[PDB]
This record gives structure tokens, C-alpha cells and sequence, in this order.
């Protein structure tokens, strides 16, 4: 096979990059290790930044989102028995966020790519990258019992955290930054109407809780739990009782509960690699970084990494400004670090950390009080939550 | 589940460690991501050092090897149209090597573990390590549609180069050393009688070639080829013709050729991580290092890593000398580096490297001439080939 941009991974990052390149007339091929149904079987949430919403529209894959997505003009943080609303729209000047799951976005992108006949090779086993520092890099993989070669000009590693792309870069060139939080999130998805039209992030002595939604009849809730917790020890009844205990009475009081459609515990961690490229290989999305779910920035960083790569690739192909690609990592990292910082801040002020002393507890309560009670403070939250402005490049 | 030593990986390293611990009465459980047939489907060669042969006997899994294995008292290196024999037995004082494939060794270990009822969980998906720096580390994984927890005292990461164990150690604690050679090995396995009763490593202007064997009616041959070569462009006829062109006439002349049972190109690379442990987790085999096939040290290092870990675990459990486990990496690395060095030397003197000048070519020919023409030189080769003596520990 032969293309211009080889793409490893058919998750959100790879599909979005591929659809953007497709519309731009830049040849591209996506190689995915799993099957279509396997990828779609991954149930993942999503709170889309304005930048991502705009990118999906630019990619021509927004019809479903415009119909099934939930546009939120604000978000609330609860603590000390009170609900504090952050007016994202007002504070940002018009920006909002859209609650539409990664799973749905992935589904939409796959239907769009399948419809236009773009190239996607599923069940591409043993993917391997070659001659990355040359002008003719290529990829090899096995399919239907045969080895194939894919020649290209560039390679976009969009293969996630456990992909092969990040592992294909000499360890000497990379620097890893990481942190694991001392707790996980026990989530419960149910066919019940949400308790609020907007999300509710709750800080409570017993621990963090979050009220989210999927539709008028489907809701998603979470409560923080220690690392060693087993989902088996958490019946729906126990979850509902603990969730209510961490929410203001007025909220817990009007909460509609019911059987769970799915329950699971997920850890919270951060990870960033520098740089995010090597020769003709460029990493994007989870292949380069991880963030905790608190700020819902994972899916959004995948989008911003792709946007940047796409725009630089355009400059290379249409302006012969290929040297600009050298700036890919520096640009993405500035945004990734700010997202990691905001995600870290949100995690720090909303959760109960083990072995915390009285002073720390008071500092945390004061952080919430100050930020939610100041216009400047509220602004820092709002501008970060809807997503900081994309860097124009150059 | 609950055991004393949790083992990740049911390849040679994990199975051997597990069988050794089984006989010692130390509880152990092996978690393997793939199925039994998948593991056995990996066709891998093997030239066993005396130390490994002794270890398999100690493990009580040597009957098949004693019957089907080929004991070699010497090995030959050909160059400049002449065959030079290295009398391993004489030079080492009695040590030899046994040609018996990794695949056969793995098969033997699996039959032995299955027979004694030791615990092995195949298709163990999403393996994850936990609380490595505590006194109660544990592992989690999914099976038959359910999440399970395995408590233990120690964890042996025997999950290979692309395993999760090495990736479970903070990047800040690790230092990676690596090298990729500018060529690969095109191998051809056939049901033909070998051209020699001992191996023949050949250095020739056109490139490296190797004559090996599996039995009186089965042979394995290799010729070096550039990185970008496709096995598809190499018919059996072309392989046989190139192989002969790289061997002394007397050898090429008596070579029996025939249809290949299997053909493939494999790269040559080296990789070492320091340290090889973190808390209660200890890496062994490919999970910690890779060596080129030239010295056939890959399988042997897996064995020596296991031997060391096993002996240290014994000291911990039977002598309460658990502090000795702290020395695991230092001990293994001394042997790993010497094996990497010898493997590197063998690779350097036997292959044709791209863009080599006249001086390099002459230095290489002189290396062979000196080492094969000196008793001290021959000794350095012999002692390394049969395997240096295992470090006694402490
Ligand atoms: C339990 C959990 C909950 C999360 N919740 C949130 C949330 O609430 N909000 C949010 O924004 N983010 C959340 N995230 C993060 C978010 O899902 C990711 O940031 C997003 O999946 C990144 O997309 P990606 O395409 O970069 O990577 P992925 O979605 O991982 O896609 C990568 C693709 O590459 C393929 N691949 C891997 N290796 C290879 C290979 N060798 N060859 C070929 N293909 C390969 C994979 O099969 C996969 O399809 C969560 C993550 C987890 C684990
Ligand atoms: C093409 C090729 C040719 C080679 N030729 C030679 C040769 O001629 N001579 C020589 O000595 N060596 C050779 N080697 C090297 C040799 O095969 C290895 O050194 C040996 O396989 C190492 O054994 P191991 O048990 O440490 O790892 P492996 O054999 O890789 O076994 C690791 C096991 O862990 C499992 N695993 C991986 N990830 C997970 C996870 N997340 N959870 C659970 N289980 C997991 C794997 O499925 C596997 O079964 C060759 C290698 C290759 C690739
Ligand atoms: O199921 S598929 O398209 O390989
Ligand atoms: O095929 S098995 O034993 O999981």
C-alpha cells in the first residue's frame, strides 16, 4: 500500500485526523489492531470543548451531535451543603460545552469514514514503524495471514496509551512525567432522569461525587473510592446511598434512582511525554498523554493534538512549509500542560486524599470558597472548562 | 486468588520460574494473556548453555531434551574460504551446548506444569500490578467475563518485551540502553539433513550466513538481508543460491536443499533496562532485555535471570534473608551486560554493515584471524559461547 499520511489507530484521534485529511484531499490510511465492534464496545463519556465541537463540524461529522448532544451553559460545584454555579457562557462570552459521549463521536466518525470510502484496515496485527528519520518512512503489519507494507510521507501515532508508536521512539529522546492519584472513580450508568440539567461536581467529607447525564432518561454518576475497592462489593443500593450522602440534601432528595446498566471502578492518573514526535512520526492523543477524568480533558486533548497536526500537515503539503512540523510538540505541549494543570487543580479541590491533615482540609475548602466567590476566580474556572483558545501556530 | 509468588507470563521464563518454585514448595500462580496453543505456536530456536541445561534438570523437565536435544562439543566459524572450529568442550574443560528449541522447552515445561496441577490462568486479560512498594502487592485481571484479584508477596514480571510489568515501573526509576542493527536475518527451515553436525557461522563479503540444525532430517539456515527486504521476494531457490554463495565451496557443495517449511525475516536488536525491579516486582527475561540472535543468548539470559530470582526467593522464604532480593538487578545485569557484549562482538565480526570502509573490512577480517588463531582468543569465544559461570550470590 501507499499513502501520504499513515495513521496508527482508529479511535477518536485517528478517525478525526483521517476525516480532516480526507476532506482536505490529503491521502491517508488508518491501521487499527482491533475490530470495528471492539472499538465501539468501549463505553466512554464526553464533555466537548467549543474547539472540539468546531473541529467535528469542520470535519463534517456533527449532525448526530447537533441532534443528540446536550449543550450546557454552566456547571455546578457543590460543597458545604451549597450549590455554586459557574456560568460558563456568561463568563467566557458565549462559549459552552456539549455533553456527547466519546463512544457516540467515534461511532459518528466511523460511519462518516465508511461512507466516503476512505481507507481503514481493521485487525491490522503486529504494526511496526520503519525509517522514521528518513524521507520515506513506512509501516508493516499482518492481515488475513499476510504481511503488508504501507509507504508514506508521515506517520501519525494515534494508537493510545498502550500503542506501539510511543514505544517506537528511542528511549533516550523521551522524558516522561507522571502521577497516579490515590483513589478511583466508581461509576454507575442508569436509565433514570438526571437530577440536574447541568453537571454537579461535589466535594464532601466522605469524598467526591459527580452527577452527570446522557439524555432526559439516562444518567451517569460517580463516587470516589479507594484504590483497592472491588466493584463486586458495591451493590446499586450501596452506591445510591453513598452518592446521596455526599450531595446537598435538596439534590439527594430529588434524585431518581434505579438498577444500573453498568458499574465499574476506574483509576485517575496523569502522564505526559516530551517531545511528542521523532522524525516523520508524530504522537497524538493518549499515545502521548493521559489526564484524570475530573476535567474531562482526555477526549479534548486528543482533538487539539489532531487539530494542530492537521494544520501543520496542511502547511507542509500546500505551502511547502514542512519545517513547521518541527514545532508540533512545542505547540501541543503548551496546551497539554495547561490542561494537565487544570485537571490537577480540579482533582485536588474536589477529592478526599488519604492521610490529609486539618490544615490541608481547610485550605481545600477555602480554595472552593475563593474561586467560586470571586469573579476573577470564576473566570479562571470557566475559561479552562470550556477550553482555552487554540494556539494559531507560527 | 492468593499465592506467594505471582508470575506474569507463561513463556520460558515464567514456566521455568514456576516449576522451580513448585518443586521448592513455594506457592506460585502464572497469569498468561494468550492461550496455550498461541504460546506453543511461536517457533523459536535454541542453543542451551550448560547452566540452562542444569537448570532444566533441576526443574525436573529434561527427559525430552535428553532424548531429542543435540549435544554439540564445538562450533565453527567460516571466513576467507576456510572453516575454523572452536572446540568448546576442550577449551571450557568439559562444557558443551545443547541444540534444543525454545518451542520444545516451552512444550516440556507446560506438560510438566499441567501434570503437577500447579496454577496457570490462560487468557488472563488486562493484567495490572498494584501496591508494588507495599508488603501486600496484588494483581488484577479479567477472565471468562469477570475481574479477579491475586494477592501475593512478590511479583515476577516474565511477560516479555511487550509485557505490562516493565511498563508498571515509574519511568523516572528506569534507564534504557538500546541498539538496532542495520540488517535482519532471513531464515529458512527445511526437512533436509544438515550440512554439518555442528553449527557454521559464516562471514562472507556478500554477507553473513548460518548453518544450523534441528535433527538428522531437519535443518535451519539464515542469510543476512537489509532492513527493507520482503520475504516475498525470496523464493526457496533464491535463498539456496545466496546461502551457497556465502559458504566455503566444500560446504556449499555437499549442502542438501529442498522446499522450505517456513521462511521469515527477523531484525536484530539489543535492549537493557536498569534496574530490573521495583518494590516487590522483579523483571526477568525479555521483559528486561533483548539481545541479537547471533549468540543465541536470549533464551539463556531468561534462564539465568530466573535462576537468580529463584535462588534469592529461596533465601527470603527459607532463611528470612529477604533483603538479598535487593541485589537481584545488580547480579543479573552483570551477566546480562557480558552476554550483550559477547552478542555484540559476534554480530560485529560476522556481518556486513552498510557503508563500511576498507579499513573496517580489514579490521573485521583480522578480528576473526586473531581470535580463531590464538589459544587465548579461542578461549574467550568458547567460555562465552558455552556460557560464563553463574554468579553464586552474596
Ligand atoms: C475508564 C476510562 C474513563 C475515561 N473517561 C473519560 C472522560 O470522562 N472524559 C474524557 O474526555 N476522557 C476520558 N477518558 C480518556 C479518553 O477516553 C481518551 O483520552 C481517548 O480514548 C483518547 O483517544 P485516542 O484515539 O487518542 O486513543 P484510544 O481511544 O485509545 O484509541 C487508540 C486506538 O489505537 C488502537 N491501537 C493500539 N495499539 C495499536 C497498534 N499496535 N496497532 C494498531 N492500532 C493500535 C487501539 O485499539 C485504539 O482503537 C477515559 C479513559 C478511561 C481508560
Ligand atoms: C524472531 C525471533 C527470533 C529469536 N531467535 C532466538 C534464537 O535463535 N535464540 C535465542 O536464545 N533467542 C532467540 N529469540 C529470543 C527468545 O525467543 C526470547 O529471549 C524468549 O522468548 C524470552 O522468553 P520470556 O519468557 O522471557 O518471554 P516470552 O517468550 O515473550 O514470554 C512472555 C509471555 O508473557 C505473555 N504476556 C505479555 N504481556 C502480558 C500481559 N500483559 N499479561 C500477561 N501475560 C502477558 C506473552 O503472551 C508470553 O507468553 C528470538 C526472538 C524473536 C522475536
Ligand atoms: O470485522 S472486520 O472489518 O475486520
Ligand atoms: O484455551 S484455554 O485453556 O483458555
Amino acid at each position: 500500500m501507499k499513502t501520504q499520511v499513515a495513521i496508527i489507530g482508529a479511535g477518536p484521534s485517528g478517525l478525526l485526523l483521517g476525516q480532516l485529511l480526507h476532506k482536505a484531499g490529503i491521502d491517508n490510511v488508518i491501521l487499527e489492531r482491533q475490530t470495528p465492534d471492539y472499538v465501539l464496545g468501549r463505553i466512554r463519556a464526553g464533555v466537548l470543548e467549543q474547539g472540539m465541537v468546531d473541529l467535528l463540524r469542520e470535519a463534517g461529522v456533527d449532525r448526530r451531535m447537533a441532534r443528540d448532544g446536550l449543550v450546557h451553559e454552566g456547571v455546578e460545584i457543590a460543597f458545604a451543603g451549597q450549590r455554586r454555579r459557574i456560568d460558563l457562557k456568561r463568563l467566557s462570552g458565549g462559549k459552552t460545552v456539549t455533553v456527547y459521549g466519546q463512544t457516540e463521536v467515534t461511532r459518528d466518525l466511523m460511519e462518516a469514514r465508511e461512507a466516503c470510502g476512505a481507507t481503514t484496515v481493521y485487525q491490522a496485527a503486529e504494526v511496526r514503524l520503519h525509517d522514521l528519520q528518513g524521507e520515506r518512512p513506512y509501516v508493516t503489519f499482518e492481515r488475513d495471514g499476510e504481511r503488508l507494507r504501507l509507504d508514506c510521507d508521515y506517520i501519525a501515532g494515534c494508537d493510545g496509551f498502550h500503542g506501539i508508536s510511543r514505544q517506537s521512539i528511542p528511549a533516550e529522546r523521551l522524558k516522561v512525567f507522571e502521577r497516579v492519584y490515590p483513589f478511583g472513580w466508581l461509576g454507575l450508568l442508569a436509565d433514570t432522569p438526571p437530577v440536574s440539567h447541568e453537571l454537579i461536581y461535589a466535594n464532601h467529607p466522605r469524598g467526591f461525587a459527580l452527577c452527570s447525564q446522557r439524555s432526559a432518561t439516562r444518567s451517569q454518576y460517580y463516587v470516589q473510592v479507594p484504590l483497592s475497592e472491588k466493584v463486586e462489593d458495591w451493590s446499586d443500593e450501596r452506591f445510591w446511598t453513598e452518592l446521596k450522602a455526599r450531595l446537598p440534601s435538596e439534590v439527594a432528595e430529588k434524585l431518581v434512582t434505579g438498577p444500573s446498566l453498568e458499574k465499574s471502578i476506574a483509576p485517575l492518573r496523569s502522564f505526559v511525554v516530551e517531545p511528542m514526535q521523532h522524525g516523520r512520526l508524530f504522537l497524538a492523543g493518549d499515545a502521548a498523554h493521559i489526564v484524570p477524568p475530573t476535567g474531562a480533558k482526555g477526549l479534548n486533548l486528543a482533538a487539539s493534538d489532531v487539530s494542530t497536526l492537521y494544520r501543520l500537515l496542511l502547511k507542509a503539503y500546500r505551502e511547502g512549509r514542512g519545517e513547521l512540523l518541527e514545532r508540533y510538540s512545542a505547540i501541543c505541549l503548551r496546551r497539554i500542560w495547561k490542561a494537565e494543570r487544570f485537571s490537577w487543580w480540579m482533582t485536588s479541590v474536589l477529592h478526599r486524599f488519604p492521610d490529609t491533615d486539618a490544615f490541608s482540609q481547610r485550605i481545600q475548602q477555602t480554595e472552593l470558597e475563593y474561586y467560586l466567590g470571586s469573579e476573577a476566580g470564576l473566570a479562571t474556572i470557566a475559561e479552562n472548562y470550556v477550553g482555552l483558545p487554540y494556539e494559531e501556530i507560527e
